[PDB]
Parts: C-alpha cells; structure tokens; sequence
C-alpha cells in the first residue's frame, strides 16, 4: 500500500524531475495531495494548462474562501488575493501599468549592475551572485520604480523570506511584518518629499476628486504588494537563470561575443525556468470537463508551469536552449489570461541588463563549488539557492 502522490516533487531548481514527463504522457490531469492534506488536480500539458488559465470559471479570488481545499496557508488578508481586481474596480489599472514599465530607468539599471560587479571584483573571488548581485539589483530597481528612498530597500527586503513562504499553517511573523510594512507605505503617501514613481502618482490620485472614495487601505496595499512580488520574482529568476547560463559555457561564450542575441537568450531562459515552486492555484466555480476528468464545483486545480513549458508537443527538444524557435514568447512564464503578469516587460529588462553587464565584466564566470553543493530553499513559493558562489 502507497499514499496518494504528494506535491511539490523537489525544491531543486537546476534540473526538472523525470516524473514530470511521465505524468504528462500518462495522466496530464491527475489527483495529488498538497502540504495542508487537501486533495487537488495537477495539470501538466501545454494544452490543458492553457485551457484552465483562459477560463475564468477556474477562479483566483475564490481560492481565499473559508473552508476551501488549500495549496498552502494565506500570508495576506483574504481580500488581498483579489488585489488586481480591487485595483481595476478602483479605476487605477492604467496608472499602475504606466508606472511599472521599463521605458520610463535603463541607465539606472546599467549603472547599478556595473557598480555591484566592480565591488565584487575589488573584494576578489569567491563572490555570491544571489546575496551580493541579483537580489540587491532587484531591490534597487523597485525602490526607483516606487519612488522611495534607496536606504529603505534593505528593511522592506528582510520581510520576504517569510512573506513568500509556502506553509501548511498560518505564520505569526508574516502578520507582524505585513502590518509594519503597511504602516510604512501609509506614511509614504503622507510624505511631501515623495513625488516620483508609482508612490508619487498614487499620492496625487489620492487627493483628486475622481478617487475620493477609494480606500487608504488599498493605496498602501498596492505599494507593499508590488514591491514584494516584483523583488522576489526578479531576484529569484535572475539568480536561477545565471545557474542555467553558467552550466552552458558554449551559450555563455556566444552571448558574450554577440550581445544582440541576449533578448532571445533571456526568452529561452524564461521558458526553461524552474523558479515557481508550486503550480498556480484555482478553485472551480462550476462542473467543468478538463481532458478525461470532470472537475467538480469547489475543487482545487494546480497549473504546473514547467509541465507546459517542457511539453515536446509545443516546444520540440524542450530541454535545449534554441535561439531560433518559431514560437519563442508563447511560453507560460508570466502566466496567461485574466491574471497575466503586469510586470512582464520590467522583468525581461532587469534580466537582460544584469546578464549583459555580467558577461562584459566577468566573461570567464564559472561556479566555485560543485553544483550539487548548492543549498535549495524549502517550503517557499520560489526555488532558489541560499548562496551562489562563483569565480572568474
Ligand atoms: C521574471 C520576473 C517575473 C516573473 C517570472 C513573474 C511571474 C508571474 C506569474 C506566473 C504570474 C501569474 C500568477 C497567476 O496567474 O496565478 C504573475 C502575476 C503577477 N505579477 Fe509577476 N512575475 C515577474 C515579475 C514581476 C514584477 C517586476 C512585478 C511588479 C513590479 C510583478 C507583479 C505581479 C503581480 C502584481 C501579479 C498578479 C496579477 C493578478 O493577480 O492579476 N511581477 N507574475
């Protein structure tokens, strides 16, 4: 006798488990047990993953309902799961988008990357590319985008190792750090020195008559959530993309020699990325046929991003980085449908400029320890190594 198949399969972000291609072939939608003990449907083909993400009857907001089967415990108030919907309803969507584009900024990214790298070179090998390069780069970018002081970035950043946990039970430290971070953002909206970036724009709109009935809670929430999601997602993706690049010295050499090819290489590094640790969660609001399974109202569905993005029926020779594919941006790294990532262009540009600056300064970058010695963070919403030691 064996127990029901458990998720997630492995916290390692340097290799995809053989089980993924086995499931996809034999049972592309199948029952599994989450860390809470709840049952869920795990979806692993490109076709079925797209079907779920494009049908709003599979609901993000209803995952917060009391009594529902859960992937993991909430780390935010339940109304905050419907964050984008709340922004839209307030008439703030277009203003938020415009403030988080990369086209405002790029020269600030380049100068910041180059300064971080020069400091590593001065100190001498080994260097830690996560704690002393990718995560500070992400932190600095989001303080500039929000319009807040660079010197505030480190304390906001320290909440994230707990805020983005994937836990079976509620986490007391997440509420302590949330309430404090909300009080900070509320203080920013009342600070007359803050007149640029996303928080500068929200601070103006707050006093305009067309927004007089929008709550002060929502304005502070937008600042905490966009800082947190953008900094964890960009820092974690750049770190694990740098591992994928270092393990491919022929590609590293080619991008060094021809940096025009960096945007096509970053699109492939997004396609093969293992940064999301769990499937994307949805709750069925109706009975809906998905492949051979009739999913019932009230059941939990998990959309496995690497199931879609390594599917050979959609991307032939899926484990290989190919810079001349006919369908290069059709991957699901930023999601699909109603909830498609609002920061996609800013995330692409963070990774392009970081990689471009690294290869120019350190063309002989390599790991300084055997790859099996990297320590993979567990029970977390991302897969990341705790330290990334390199030489050059
Ligand atoms: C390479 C970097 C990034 C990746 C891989 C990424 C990935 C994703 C994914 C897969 C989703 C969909 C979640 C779902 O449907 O359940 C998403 C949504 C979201 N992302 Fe990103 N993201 C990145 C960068 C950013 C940045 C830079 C920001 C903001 C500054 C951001 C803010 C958000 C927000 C607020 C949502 C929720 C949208 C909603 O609920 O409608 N992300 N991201």
């Amino acid at each position: 006798a064996t127990v029901l198949l458990e998720v997630p399969f492995s916290a390692r972000g340097d290799r995809i488990p053989d089980a993924v291609a086995e499931l996809r072939t034999r049972e592309p939608i199948r029952k599994v047990r989450t860390i809470t003990g709840a049952e869920a449907w795990l979806v692993s083909s490109y076709a079925l993953c797209t079907q779920v993400l494009e049908d709003r009857r599979f609901s993000m907001k209803e995952t917060a309902a009391a009594g529902a089967p859960r992937l993991n415990a909430l780390t935010v108030p339940p109304e905050v799961v419907n964050n984008m919907g709340n922004i839209a309803d307030a008439g703030l969507r277009k203003a938020v988008m415009k403030a988080i584009t990369p086209k405002a900024l790029e020269q600030f990214l380049r100068d910041t990357a180059n300064s971080l790298l020069d400091n590593l070179i001065t100190e001498g090998a080994p260097a830690d590319l996560r704690n002393d390069f990718a995560d500070p780069l992400a932190t600095a970018l989001h303080c500039k985008v929000l319009g807040i002081p660079q010197e505030d970035g480190p304390k906001l950043f320290r909440s994230l190792s707990i805020a983005f946990m994937s836990s079976a039970d509620p986490i007391p430290a997440a509420k302590i750090n949330w309430d404090r971070d909300i009080e900070y953002m509320a203080g920013i909206l009342e600070n007359p020195n803050i007149t640029t970036g996303l928080m500068g724009e929200l601070s103006r709109l707050r006093k305009d008559p067309a927004y007089s009935h929008v709550s002060d809670e929502l304005f502070a929430t937008i600042g905490v959530t966009f800082f947190g999601a953008g900094v964890i997602s960009t820092g974690s993706f750049l770190t694990t993309a740098l591992i994928s690049l270092i393990q491919r010295p022929q590609l590293r050499n080619l991008l060094h020699e021809k940096p025009e090819l960096i945007p096509a290489g970053v699109e492939e590094l997004l396609r093969i990325n293992l940064s999301f640790a769990d499937g994307l969660p949805r709750l069925a609001t109706a009975d809906i046929q998905v492949g051979d399974v009739l999913v019932r109202k009230g059941e939990l569905v998990l959309v496995l991003l690497e199931g879609a993005n390594f599917d050979p029926e959609h991307f032939p020779n899926p484990g290989s980085i190919e810079l001349d594919r006919p369908n290069p941006t059709s991957h699901l790294a930023f999601g699909r449908g109603q909830h498609f990532c609002p920061g996609s262009a800013l995330g692409r540009r963070h990774a392009q400029i970081g990689i471009e600056a690294l290869l120019k300064k350190m063309p002989g970058v390599d790991l300084a320890v055997p790859i099996d010695q990297l320590v993979w963070r567990t029970r977390f919403q991302r897969r990341i190594p705790e330290r990334l030691p390199v030489l050059w």
